[PDB]
């Protein structure tokens, strides 16, 4: 799963950060803690345009 950091995490990674990690990690802990959000084309867009 690739994911994008929506904060730091600290030995994982800090905001902004583009990172490929498990999935089930990204699932049951990132996601859900609200700490990044998937690097998908669409996501990217979308997180470009309201920084914009
Ligand atoms: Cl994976
Ligand atoms: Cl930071
Ligand atoms: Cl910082
Ligand atoms: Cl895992
Ligand atoms: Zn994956
Ligand atoms: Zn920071
Ligand atoms: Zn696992």
């Amino acid at each position: 799963m690739k994911v994008i950091f929506l904060k730091d995490v600290k030995g994982m990674g800090k905001k902004g950060e583009i990172k490929n990690v498990a999935d089930g990690y990204a699932n049951n802990f990132l996601f859900k803690q609200g700490l990044a959000i998937e690097a998908t084309p669409a996501n990217l867009k979308a997180l470009e345009a309201q920084k914009q």
